């Protein structure tokens, strides 16, 4: 039972108003999962696709959201392996042409032909979405829609950030903002990969938080005047590897210092202007290695979303209704951070 | 300007008559390209794919064929990335069903859903043949698309096999059976790598063959009495990878012997009863690893490709027609000493 009308949040123009009206149900392109979302995510990236500041050509008008988990209504003629009731999640990467030099080597998001879940593409802030079925993730019968839908982007993200780092069972990984809910969740994580992990935040709330997620240490920079030297001396010479969960250029630059010899500094995210600064001597003589990771693949989407219904990663949401979504954006383009947000489609 | 009836070599049952006679043009899939083959190596795939002689269930009717050079003439709704009058190869795996396990790790010629051209899919010894999108190979226009058909199956396969070998450049790497054709093939590919090339094959002439490709050593096993003491001799100690190119089990068996500590054996190709015995004691004693090497991956194909089109390998071809092709079975199926057939569709 399918309805023709459905509720979502669009707008027309890049800045403009985030209106919550009726818009037409699309109908599943030949590839393509026709999704009732249930529940979806937001962050950031939404902001900038509404604002427009990225350099990349975003649709208009468009329902944005990239991070919906729903039930698979339909699908058309040639897909293949779905069944109607499926739960089915709405990432990021909508689709891609899957045989060009990106796509064959594991990296789809690259694809000069990406289809961008609420950028190119209308997203999860509305009640019935289009996605690929090839790209869609699946979703255990067990999972709860509403607390797996931001692992569809922060869980994922952070698992591959830690892929990235390419670390050993048993080694140091330093988290930079560890206490946030993209870096509670890299804790998380990266204690299912064995290793060890330092947390670095602000505030002794956040630090006992970050120990309960099961990090050997915590260094507070509200606290510590040193984070290099400290973060050095408490890893017996520098983490093996570092998640730069926290995008401030302060926080990047001092894991450029504080590696190990032979270490990885991850980039994760998609700020704007932040730079990272490197001196060449010591890059040289301690042959690190600055590594982006931009999104997680189907591989590694499955293995994310795994670890999460297994019950080895928690990611606390509250949950509102779509039709009060307007505020997250006035929030997150007002900056004081918030919680992580679930939207109920059906209010 | 597509026919709809065209010419192809068919057969109804396995050993049955090789017909060549009129069919249908197929209509390609929503995922398909429908290329006009221009041309179409032959090779002894062929013959297990007619005679069933593989335990590995076949098609029936079924034209056979699986490298396949042509021009792309049409394609389905839903392939991206593709235009008319590219150049594309049709190679041994056709399609595959993109989500399982083996599929979404890069390893598609393992998916239980496979779909093999001139197996359990009409392959390339027509004039308009159906591929998966996904899975075919981009031929550059530079490219004649005669010589490189047979790239699309020995090429592919004998640089997949060096790569297995996993050698660093300089190293010794032995090919055994390397004055046939995928050996020669074979030789070719690792100087390309910058490997030392020591070759074991029967018969003066084909070692003079396989010095005039560069290799530094050959090993005639018609006039040396101790095969594995005269190769470790030549490359002090055993070389570091050797690939079995001649599925002969005795000669298997010698490279499991002579191979240098710590070294490389990689098997190519699908014998029947061939079984290799391996010491455990000395397999152990001299870490000796013993690989399979299968069909190449689309990053695999795209390198070979790549190799022959700057003119680093020649693959010599005697062009007929697919008419004639018939005849080519049948010296397959009795004892041959020919070389590299190219059926030209048109013929
Ligand atoms: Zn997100
Ligand atoms: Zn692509
Ligand atoms: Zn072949
Ligand atoms: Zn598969």
């Amino acid at each position: 039972t399918i309805p023709t009308t459905q509720k979502a949040v669009i707008f027309e123009t890049n800045g403009g108003p985030l209106e919550y009206k009726d818009i037409p149900v699309p109908k599943p392109k030949s590839n393509e999962l026709l999704i009732n979302v249930k529940y979806s995510g937001v962050c950031h990236t939404d902001l900038h696709a509404w604002k427009g500041d990225w350099p990349l050509d975003n649709k208009l008008p468009l329902v944005g959201g990239h991070e919906g988990a729903g039930v698979v209504v339909a699908y058309g003629e040639n897909v293949t392996g779905w069944e109607i009731g499926d739960y089915a999640g709405i990432k990021w990467l909508n689709g891609s042409c899957l045989n060009c030099e990106y796509c064959i080597q594991g990296a789809e998001s690259s694809c000069a032909k990406a289809d961008l879940s609420g950028f190119t593409h209308d997203g999860s802030f509305q009640q019935y979405a289009t996605a690929d079925a090839t790209q869609a993730a699946r979703i255990p019968k067990e999972a709860d829609l509403a607390e797996v839908a931001p692992i569809l982007c922060a869980g994922i993200t952070v698992y591959k950030a830690l892929k990235t780092a390419d670390l050993r069972i048993g080694q140091w990984v330093a988290i930079s903002g560890a206490g946030g809910g993209l870096g509670s969740l890299a804790v998380q994580y990266a204690k299912a990969l064995g290793l060890r992990v330092l947390g670095i935040d602000g505030g002794a709330d956040k630090g006992e938080f970050v120990k309960s997620l099961g990090a050997e240490v915590f260094v507070d920079f509200t606290k510590t005047k040193d984070v290099v030297a400290e973060v050095q001396k408490l890893t017996n010479g520098g983490p093996h590897g570092v998640i730069n969960v926290s995008v401030s250029p302060h926080a990047i630059n001092q894991s450029v210092q504080y590696v190990r010899t032979l270490g990885k500094v991850v980039l994760v995210g998609l700020p704007s202007g932040a730079v990272v600064n490197s001196d060449v001597f010591w890059h040289v003589l301690k042959s690190i290695e600055i590594k982006g990771s931009y999104v997680g693949n189907r591989e590694d989407s499955a293995e994310a979303i795994d670890l999460f219904t297994r019950g080895l990663v928690k990611a606390p949401i509250k949950i509102i209704g779509l039709s009060e979504l307007a505020k997250v954006y006035e929030q997150m383009e007002a900056g004081a951070i918030i919680g992580r947000y679930v939207v109920d489609t059906s209010k």
